[PDB]
């Protein structure tokens, strides 16, 4: 009879890609067919996994009549329409995955109904309305899953009725706004709460403390407020605490220093107040995110302790004093983020002893002294961001070369030195920005070998000497702004090499001879500064062609006719200070 059920499922489903090619009727039994499995000496269809199968059109209710079907995964198909109360006919069901399909209307009450239910994944699907009160009186299921629906009714206090539940996955529904049910708390064999994004509001329960057994709890992305209970503290086996964009408010509960497994917590976005506790930062975790909240006071030196620590993200605080001396010794550390804070002092020296470092963002701050040498071994680095921070002395030669770098932002420090011919070891450089620095010599050649480069900031420095020839080779450079150095020399035809260039900003420098023909070859350039140079000559009628959102050639030896485009007196600003060019427009001298 299991074969002549499944030749009815076969019949009732689009199957585009024939996969049920092998559900031949001719067949003594159905086991060898694609997706079934059989048990006992009796050769009874226990097993269907028809996931991944591109099967599209209603469920197959038919499939019930299989006696011992335990376990049906429908996961990732085109199944559409309700899903029907028929399904309670399926009594033998232990799993069942309908995820990442087209269904839509009610879940069925009679869910509830199949006692052998352990569980039960719906998924990525299009239910709606309410949660049916028969969820409450479910005999046996552990993990209830019902993530990235359309549901909309109120989280229902009776799912705190299930006694046997161990996960709870109602995250990504559009609910009517609701509190969390404090009966929640009475679920002793939870494991997983998972509620982001279910439109929370009110507190978090102090009852969610009696959860001895939860191993994560996700409220994130909800309107929670209130304070972190400290009975949270009783939370013994927890080992993720995400309660990140909320609207919580008080201080971080010492007593989740009594939280031993905990290893990740994030509850950043948040309104929190008051210092890190030592004793959450003695606890030897992995990743520490508390960014984007109204905290002050140090950060513990006892967080460096942690073996497992490989993230700490606590920007947009207000803390103060210095990193810990032995950040990244004991540590796997890979990205640091204590950027918009009051953090002052040396930097750690061995970040990166463990050589995994790839996210060092700092900018913001009051960091003072030299780069640490050691950073300049740091092969892992992808982003460096020190902006916006007291630091001094020349940047080390190592650390101008590491490989795998696309942004190094060091503006506005008192760096000083010069660019080392280490740079042409940047092979992934994209993004250099070293504006408003004490930065002197010549720009290296081997700058010219960064071919990914789009952006060279070096604004504001001390820089001097005629730019080098490689500097053509740029080819993906979209912004080169070398303005307020001492750069001296000639542009040269070179610069039509700078096809995708958008901004030249070469203004307060020391440059002179003609401005190149070859600059109206620049098909992207919006922006064009050569203000406050000795630039001689007429200037290129090409300009014309260009479109330029900006335009300044004022401060140079400019001399003869403007192209008719130019030739207007909303450009006069552009080319005031030429006395060669007085005459071209009504006023400009
Ligand atoms: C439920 O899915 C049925 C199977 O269709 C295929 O899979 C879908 C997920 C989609 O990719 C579709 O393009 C596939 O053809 C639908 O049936 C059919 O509808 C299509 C037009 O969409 C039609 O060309 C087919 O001949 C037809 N086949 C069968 C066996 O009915 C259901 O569609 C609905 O009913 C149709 C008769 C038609 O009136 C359509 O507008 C309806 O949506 C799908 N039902 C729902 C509720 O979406
Ligand atoms: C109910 O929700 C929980 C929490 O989201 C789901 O649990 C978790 O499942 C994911 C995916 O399997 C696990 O992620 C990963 O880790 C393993 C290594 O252990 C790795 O191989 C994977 O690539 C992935 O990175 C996650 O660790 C796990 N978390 C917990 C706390 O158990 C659970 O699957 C959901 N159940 C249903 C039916 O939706
Ligand atoms: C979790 O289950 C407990 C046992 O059923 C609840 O406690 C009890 O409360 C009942 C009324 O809600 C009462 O009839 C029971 O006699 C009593 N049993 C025991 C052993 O205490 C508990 O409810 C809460 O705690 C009690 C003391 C009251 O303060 C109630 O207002 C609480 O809701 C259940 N917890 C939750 C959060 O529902
Ligand atoms: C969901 O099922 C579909 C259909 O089996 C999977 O789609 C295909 O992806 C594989 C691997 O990239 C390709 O070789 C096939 O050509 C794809 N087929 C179709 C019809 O799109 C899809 O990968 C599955 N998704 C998941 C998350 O498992
Ligand atoms: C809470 O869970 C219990 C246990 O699942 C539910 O209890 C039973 O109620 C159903 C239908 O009313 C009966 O068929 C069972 O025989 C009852 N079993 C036991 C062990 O009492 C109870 O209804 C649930 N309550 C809520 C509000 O959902
Ligand atoms: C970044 O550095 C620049 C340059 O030092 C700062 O800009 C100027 O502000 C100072 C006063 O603090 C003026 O005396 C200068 O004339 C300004 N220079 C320029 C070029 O505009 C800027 O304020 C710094 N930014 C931050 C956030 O610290
Ligand atoms: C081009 O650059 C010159 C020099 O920086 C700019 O000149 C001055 O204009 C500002 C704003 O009106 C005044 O505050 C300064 O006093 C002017 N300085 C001098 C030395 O004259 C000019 O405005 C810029 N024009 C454009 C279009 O960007
Ligand atoms: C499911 O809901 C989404 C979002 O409202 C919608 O875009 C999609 O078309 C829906 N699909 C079905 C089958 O109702
Ligand atoms: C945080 O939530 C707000 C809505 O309150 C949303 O707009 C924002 O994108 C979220 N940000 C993150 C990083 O989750
Ligand atoms: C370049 O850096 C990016 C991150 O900015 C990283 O994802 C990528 O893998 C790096 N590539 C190389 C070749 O280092």
């Amino acid at each position: 009879q299991d074969g002549f059920i499944l030749q009815q499922v076969k019949l009732s489903l689009d199957d585009p890609d024939s996969y049920l090619s092998s559900w031949n009727s001719n067949d003594a039994s159905p086991c060898r067919w694609s997706g079934v499995s059989c048990a006992g000496d009796f050769s009874s269809v226990t097993s269907v996994d028809l996931s991944s199968a591109n099967l599209a059109g209603p469920f197959p209710s038919v499939i019930c009549r299989l006696s011992n079907l335990a376990h049906l995964s429908l996961y990732n198909n085109s199944i559409n329409s309700t899903l029907p109360l028929n399904i309670a006919a399926c009594k033998s069901l232990q799993t069942l995955d309908l995820s990442q399909n087209l269904l839509t209307g009610e879940l069925p009450q009679t869910l509830a109904d199949i006692p052998t239910l352990v569980h039960l994944d719906l998924t990525g699907n299009n239910f709606s309305g309410d949660i049916p009160a028969s969820f409450g009186k479910f005999e046996n299921l552990e993990v209830l899953s019902l993530v990235y629906n359309l549901l909309d009714g109120t989280i229902p206090p009776f799912l705190g009725n299930i006694s046997t539940l161990k996960m709870l996955n109602l995250s990504y529904n559009p609910f009517s706004p609701s509190r969390i049910p404090p009966e929640f708390g009475n679920l002793t064999n939870l494991e997983v709460m998972w509620l982001t994004e279910c439109h929370l509001v009110g507190q978090i329960p102090d009852s969610l403390g009696q959860l001895s057994k939860l191993v994560d709890l996700d409220l994130a992305l909800n309107d929670l407020v209130g304070h972190i209970p400290p009975s949270l503290g009783g939370l013994t086996n927890v080992v993720q605490i995400e309660l990140y964009n909320n609207s919580l408010t008080g201080e971080i509960p010492p007593e989740l220093g009594n939280l031993k497994s905990l290893r990740l917590l994030d509850a950043s976005m948040n309104q929190l107040t008051g210092k890190i506790p030592d004793e959450l930062c003695r606890v030897p975790l992995e990743s520490l995110n508390l960014y984007e909240n109204n905290l002050e006071g140090e950060l513990p030196a006892s967080i460096a302790l942690s073996p497992n620590l490989y993230e700490i993200r606590i920007f947009g605080n207000r803390l103060t004093g210095g990193l810990p001396k032995d950040l990244g010794l004991n540590s796997p550390l890979r990205w640091l983020d204590v950027s918009e804070n009051e953090f002052s002092g040396d930097l750690p020296a061995d970040l990166c002893a463990k050589g995994e470092l790839e996210e060092l963002l700092i900018i913001h701050n009051s960091f003072s002294g030299v780069i640490p040498e050691s950073l300049a071994d740091c092969r892992s680095l992808t982003r460096i961001r020190l902006a916006y921070n007291r630091f001094s002395g020349s940047v080390p030669t190592g650390f101008w070369g590491l490989p795998h770098v696309n942004l190094l932002e060091l503006v506005n420090n008192s760096f000083s030195g010069e660019i080392s011919k280490s740079i042409g070891g940047a092979s992934n450089l994209s993004l250099l920005i070293l504006s408003n620095n004490e930065f002197t010599g010549s720009l290296p050649e081997e700058i010219g070998s960064l071919d990914n480069l789009n952006q060279l900031s070096a604004s504001g420095n001390k820089f001097s000497g005629s730019l080098p020839d490689s500097l053509m080779s740029l080819g993906e450079l979209g912004t080169l702004d070398l303005h307020g150095n001492q750069f001296s020399g000639e542009l040269t035809s070179g610069i039509k090499s700078w096809k995708k260039l958008n901004e030249l900003n070469l203004a307060d420098n020391e440059f002179t001879g003609k401005i190149p023909d070859e600059i109206g070859s620049l098909s992207v350039l919006n922006y064009l500064d050569l203000s406050g140079n000795m630039f001689s000559g007429k200037i290129p009628v090409s300009l014309q062609s260009l479109k330029l959102n900006q335009l300044n050639l004022s401060y140079n030896r400019l001399s003869g006719d403007l192209p008719p485009s130019l030739a207007k007196d909303m450009y006069k600003n552009s080319f005031i200070g030429n006395p060669g060019l007085c005459g071209d427009i009504k006023g400009l001298c």
